[PDB]
């Protein structure tokens, strides 16, 4: 159905440059919006100077978005759920305070939508996959695609997929973010997994592409590592279970060329600093995403037997001193090869 | 093969950025190097001044390149010879000048490669389609992927893709192309044609490109365009007989990605200009490749019955003074949508 559907109520759990910048979405299609902040002193603060100083810097919060930290104020009447806590405390934050939200979301169904991205290391998960093993699959729904956090803040054109295993959910969560002025479009798809490899994946494959600038390279080469990172993306796809349409569309190549691009990105200047021979331990000075996801990455790369070219390299040039040049090289020992697409078209 | 080849000669003909700058990736792998070029006293000063300094300004050609505008001495001996000409002037090189130059391409089984691109207006064919109507398809060849002159010029790390009928013919092409340090790096494909739509798509793109910068719009914009508008260069590609493996890889998203990025290409400029407001004939002051193809590509696309939204809501800003903000409406006046995407794996 083409018709939007606004609520009275949605509560974003995450308070970063994302969740911020998505509840400035949903305060266009919901009445009230409430965003989880753990520090209540720092809830305070945002709530009265109007904006989230935090990690969306220079945005004015629409005034129906409200910042608190009382888990139980956040979800009371939500009649959407957003989760965009980071990996690392998902599940920890499931165990000692989701207990009623659980139960709240159970007993109305209420859609939940998963934002946060990466691998758990503990269990090698994703992030709907966690959050799936406290909340019933068919309520849940994720977003992925290209969108940079200050553009969707400020209703600058955004196009994003949402992924459901059943179409119909994601269709009705398609109507509830989608806003009056098409200024976020969201397109529906079936493939939860490719989105949340494509979202877990491209973090990595950005250090590369920091690697590829550091170390003298340009655009061109830039442009043939998306390209063969998204087939890394599709095999790590087909592995766990996916069925692959994200993989080409924006969960996977839009999101990808986007954040391989982000030469101000964390994962970029430290692929940078990488690639101009600084030590890994010389950087870090605020973590990269692709700098912890690269461990996990490459466990359940190996324990799925996945050959995943591009981000085993990165993994080394972070984790094992290995010279990005050596990196290359080696990359590039494979000889004279087939493109290695199928065919579309028989 | 792994194993690289040389060769005694090579010709180009084609003087611009491009065919020079392949000029120098032959003078690595080739004892000699012609480029033919028309005016013969600019061909004298490039020789002289040992620089291209018609098309590629600052770069410092091989000592063994010679620019000739004598189309005997260009290809006498040539063991590869590669097309650059501009489409337009395809054909009437072709009936004015390639009587000799056909006979002994023929005669001693000269591999062609043709590197032109776009669509001819007369006929809507393609680039190596109508030097197809006077070489014998089994000796051709086309080259495509991301690769900006001056970087593949200069010898900056580039994955460009060859497609051939015959794969066999685009291994043995991938081994004459090939540079000895890996700078340039050679792919096998046989999707002719999906490479021949994409080089001529991506240019209309890249003018929608500046499309949406003019309009205000950021980068998640512009990775959408990509993502979406590579759906247009699969269906044009279908439609015309392709298997399309080339879409996803080096020369469809690869060079799709690359070209839409180019802010300083006179594709993006003009589609900036109109964004911002100005009509084309303000603007017209070398004329730009997206400008000239979308006229044709639209005639093509009409006549197979393909929807390319993307590419028509361009045409009407190009060649209709259509508001390029009417245009972004229309084009979103579709509604909610499925992404679209066909699964990869059952
Ligand atoms: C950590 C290594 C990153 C180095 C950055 C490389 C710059 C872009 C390289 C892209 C070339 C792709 C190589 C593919 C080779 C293969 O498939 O085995
Ligand atoms: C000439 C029009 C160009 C306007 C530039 C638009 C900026 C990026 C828009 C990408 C959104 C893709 C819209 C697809 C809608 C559809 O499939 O019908
Ligand atoms: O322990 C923690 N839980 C959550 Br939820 N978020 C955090 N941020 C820092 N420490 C945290
Ligand atoms: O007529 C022409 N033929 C070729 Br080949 N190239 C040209 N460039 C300008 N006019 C031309």
């Amino acid at each position: 159905k083409d018709e939007l559907l606004y609520l009275n109520k949605a509560v974003v759990f995450g308070s970063g440059a994302f969740g911020t910048a998505l509840a400035m979405v949903l305060s266009k299609k919901c009445r009230e919006v409430c965003v989880w902040h753990m520090n209540e002193e720092e809830v305070r603060l945002v709530n009265e100077k109007r904006e989230n100083v935090l990690f969306l810097k220079g945005v004015q919060l629409a005034s129906n978005i409200t910042f608190t930290s009382d888990v139980e104020k956040a979800y009371n009447g939500a009649e959407i759920i957003l989760f965009v806590i980071p990996t690392q405390f998902l599940r920890g934050f499931f165990e000692k305070s989701g207990g009623n939200l659980i139960a709240y979301a159970k007993e109305k169904q209420v859609p939940v939508l998963v934002c946060t991205k990466g691998i758990e290391r503990s269990t090698l998960k994703f992030p709907a996959e966690i959050i799936g093993e406290f909340l019933p699959s068919p309520l849940l729904s994720v977003l992925a695609g290209p969108s940079f956090a200050i553009e969707v803040a400020t209703g600058v054109f955004t196009c994003v997929s949402i992924a459901s295993a059943d179409i119909n959910v994601a269709r009705r969560l398609q109507r509830i973010m989608s806003t009056g002025d098409r200024s976020f479009v969201c397109w529906a798809t079936t493939d939860t997994v490719g989105c949340e490899v494509a979202s877990a994946v491209k973090n990595v494959l950005a250090i590369g592409s920091g690697v590829a600038n550091g170390l003298g390279m340009g655009l061109n080469a830039r442009a043939a590592l998306i390209m063969r990172g998204l087939l890394e993306i599709r095999d790590l796809t087909a592995a766990l279970g996916g069925d692959g349409s994200a993989v080409f569309g924006l969960a996977g190549l839009g999101d990808l060329q986007l954040t391989c691009s982000s030469e101000l990105s964390r994962n970029f200047t430290v692929g940078k600093k990488l690639g101009k021979g600084l030590p890994i331990e010389e950087i870090q000075r605020a973590v990269a995403e692709g700098v912890a996801t690269a461990d996990p990455l490459m466990r359940l790369a190996k324990q799925l037997k996945v050959k995943m070219p591009l981000c085993h390299q990165i993994y080394e040039i972070v984790y094992k001193k290995k010279n990005p040049r050596d990196a290359l090289a080696d990359l590039l020992s494979c000889g004279l090869q087939d493109e290695g697409l199928p065919p579309l078209f028989k």
